[PDB]
C-alpha cells in the first residue's frame, strides 16, 4: 500500500451521517446523535430551553442506612472521600465542555444534584445485581422534582473504588449526565427488558461515542482495550454543548493532550506506554499539540474535526469535538499514519517508519528516523508562498509520494520529471542547493508556467529512488 492509501484509509474512517446504513442501522451524524441523545427536552433551564449557561449545586448527603430512597432502595451510605474525589473530577469533566458551573453545598443543604450510594433492595438484603440510577431534570414525582438525584451501588467494587476502577468513574460521569438531561442513546424497546445493541435506534450507540451507551465499542469497530472512558465522549458532547452551549473559554491556551501534558486532567495525559488515554478533546483556542511520542504501538492519528485516531494500541479511542482545531500531532516508535488538517499543522513521525500528510496549510513535517513517507494530494497542499517544509529527509531512506495524481489522471505519463518547465500540466522540477542543503520540489499541476506546488525539502532527494509516483 502507498502512503496515500493509508492516508484516505484514515480520511473515511467511521463515515456516519447523510442517510448511510451500518451494521443493518440508521447512521446518525454527531448533531443528529447529540439531538437523539436528548430527545427527552428536559433542561435546568427548563422544558425546551437550550442553549443557555446554567449554575447548578451539588452535594454528598450524610444518608441513614436504615432510610429508603425515591426508588425503593435501602442502606444508604454517604459518599466515601475518594466517590467523593472523582466524582468531582467527572462534575470538572462536563463543565469542560459545556457552560456549566458546579458549586458544592453543605450534606444538609439542598442542592441541584446529589450523590448517595445504596446496598440494599429491602431491608437486610445486599444487591449485588445493579449498578447506578439517576433522574432528568424536571422529574415530578408527588409534587416533587427528583431531577439531580444520583445512586450508586456501592457493592459493587468498581462504585467504591473508583479512582483505581475505571468503569466506576465512567459510572459516575454517565449518571451525572442524566441528571443534567441527557438520556442513554436509545429505548431498545424490542429487546423487551433483554436489550443488546442490535435494539440500537442509530448505529453510533456504542462507548466508542458515547459513555451514556451500555454497548461495547467494538460494535463499531473500536477497541478500548478493557478500559473505560472517564470523561464525555464525542456525541456525549454534542448532546451537552446542545443543551447548556460550548465552553469557550477551556484550554485557550497552547495544549498538549497525551504524554508531557499541561491539560491538569488526568483522562488527557499519560505518563508511560502502559497508560491508555480514551478521550475526546474539546479545546477553544491556542496552538495545540496531541503528543502521543511514548507510545509503541502503530498509531493512526487525524487532526481533522469530529474525527477519529487510533492511539496507544486501542482503536478510536481519540477523537477531536466539533469546531475544535488540533494543530500539531507527534508519533511513537512505532509505524504511525499522521493526518493533518487545513490549519499549518506540525507532524512529526518519530521512530518507525510513519506516513505524513499535511493537506492544507503551511505544514511543517518530520519523518523522525525509519523510513517515511511525506504524502501529497493537492496543489493547495503546498502553494508557493505557503510551502510545507520537509525538516528532516534523507535520500534513499525517505520517500515524497505524489501517486495520487496518476490514479486521479488514469495515466502513468501525467506527473513525470523533467529538467525545465514548459507550461505543460505534470511537469515536477527538482532544484538542488547544495550551498543551503534544500530541495525544492515545483510541480506544475493546472497547467501553467508557474507551478503552483512547491515543497521546501531539507536535504538531498534522489529522483531515482525517493519518488512513489
Ligand atoms: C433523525 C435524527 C433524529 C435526531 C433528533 C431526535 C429525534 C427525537
Ligand atoms: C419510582 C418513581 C420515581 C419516578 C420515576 C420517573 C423516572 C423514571
Ligand atoms: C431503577 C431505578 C431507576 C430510576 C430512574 C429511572
Ligand atoms: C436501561 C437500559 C440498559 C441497557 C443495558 C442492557
Ligand atoms: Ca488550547
Ligand atoms: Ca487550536
Ligand atoms: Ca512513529
Ligand atoms: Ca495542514
Ligand atoms: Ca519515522
Ligand atoms: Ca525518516
Ligand atoms: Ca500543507
Ligand atoms: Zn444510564
Amino acid at each position: 500500500t502507498t502512503g496515500y492509501d493509508a492516508v484516505d484509509d484514515l480520511l473515511h474512517y467511521h463515515e456516519r451521517g447523510n442517510g448511510i446504513q451500518i451494521n443493518g442501522k440508521d447512521s446518525f451524524s454527531n448533531e443528529q446523535a447529540g439531538l437523539f441523545i436528548t430527545r427527552e427536552n428536559q433542561t435546568w433551564n427548563g422544558y425546551k430551553v437550550f442553549g443557555q449557561p446554567v449554575k447548578l449545586t451539588f452535594s454528598f448527603p450524610d444518608y441513614k442506612f436504615s432510610s429508603t430512597n425515591v426508588a425503593g432502595d435501602t442502606g444508604l451510605s454517604k459518599f466515601s472521600a475518594e466517590q467523593q474525589q472523582q466524582a468531582k473530577l467527572s462534575l470538572q469533566s462536563w463543565a469542560d465542555v459545556a457552560n456549566i458551573t458546579f458549586t458544592e453545598v453543605a450534606a444538609g443543604q439542598k442542592a441541584n444534584i446529589t450523590f448517595g450510594n445504596y446496598s440494599q433492595d429491602r431491608p437486610g438484603h445486599y444487591d449485588y445485581g445493579t449498578q447506578a440510577y439517576a433522574f432528568l431534570p424536571n422529574t415530578i414525582w408527588q409534587g416533587q422534582d427528583l431531577g439531580g438525584q444520583t445512586w450508586y451501588n456501592v457493592n459493587q467494587s468498581n462504585v467504591k473504588h473508583p479512582a483505581t476502577e475505571d468503569y466506576g468513574r465512567q459510572t459516575f460521569t454517565h449518571e451525572i449526565g442524566h441528571a443534567l438531561g441527557l438520556s442513554h442513546p436509545g429505548d431498545y424497546n424490542a429487546g423487551e427488558g433483554n436489550p443488546t445493541y442490535n435494539d440500537v435506534t442509530y448505529a453510533e450507540d456504542t462507548r466508542q461515542f458515547s459513555l451514556m451507551s451500555y454497548w461495547s465499542e467494538t460494535n463499531t469497530g473500536g477497541d478500548n482495550g478493557g478500559h473505560y472512558a472517564a470523561a464525555p465522549l464525542l456525541d456525549d458532547i454534542a448532546a451537552i454543548q446542545h443543551l447548556y452551549g460550548a465552553n469557550l473559554s477551556t484550554r485557550t491556551g497552547d495544549t498538549v493532550y497525551g504524554f508531557n501534558s499541561n491539560t491538569g486532567r488526568d483522562f488527557l495525559s499519560t505518563t508511560s506506554n502502559s497508560q491508555k488515554v480514551i478521550f475526546a478533546a474539546w479545546d477553544a483556542g491556542g496552538n495545540d499539540t496531541f503528543d502521543f511520542s511514548g507510545y509503541t504501538a502503530n498509531q493512526r492519528i487525524n487532526l481533522n474535526e469530529k474525527s477519529f485516531s487510533d492511539v496507544g494500541g486501542l482503536k478510536g479511542n481519540v477523537s477531536i469535538a466539533a469546531g475544535v482545531t488540533i494543530e500539531n500531532a507527534i508519533g511513537g516508535s512505532g509505524n504511525d499514519v499522521i493526518v493533518g488538517n487545513a490549519a499549518n499543522n506540525v507532524l512529526k513521525g518519530g521512530a518507525g517508519n510513519d506516513v505524513l500528510f499535511g493537506g492544507g496549510g503551511a505544514d511543517e513535517l518530520w519523518g523522525g528516523a525509519g523510513k517515511d513517507i511525506f504524502v501529497f494530494s493537492a496543489a493547495s497542499d503546498s502553494a508557493p508562498g505557503a510551502s510545507d517544509w520537509i525538516r528532516d529527509f534523507q535520500k534513499g531512506i525517505d520517500k515524497i509520494d505524489l501517486s495520487f495524481f496518476n490514479k486521479e489522471a488514469n495515466s502513468s505519463d501525467f506527473i513525470h520529471f523533467v529538467d525545465h518547465f514548459s507550461g505543460t500540466a505534470g511537469e515536477a522540477l527538482l532544484s538542488y542547493n547544495a550551498s543551503s542543503n534544500v530541495t525544492d520540489l515545483s510541480v506544475n499541476i493546472g497547467g501553467h508556467q508557474a507551478p503552483d506546488f512547491l515543497v521546501k525539502i531539507v536535504g538531498q532527494v534522489d529522483v531515482a529512488t525517493d519518488f512513489i509516483v
